[PDB]
């Protein structure tokens, strides 16, 4: 299944969420800003998805599992 979702960029962060949910079902879909990840805690997620969203809950850049 998938743990990226370049296909999301430009679409809503809830659908974003669906097809998340579709590849990972089980998926904790988290939510931030772009690919600007430097501020994290330990190891990867293949749990978790964090979705990086603009300013109207659509997914600014490719949101991934970890």
């Amino acid at each position: 299944m998938k743990t990226e979702w370049p296909e999301l960029v430009g679409k809503s962060v809830e659908e974003a969420k669906k097809v998340i949910l579709q590849d990972k079902p089980e998926a904790q879909i988290i939510v931030l800003e772009k690919q600007a990840v430097d501020n994290a805690y330990a190891e990867y997620r293949i749990d978790r998805v964090r979705l990086a969203v603009d300013k109207l809950d659509n997914i600014a850049q490719v949101p991934r599992v970890g």
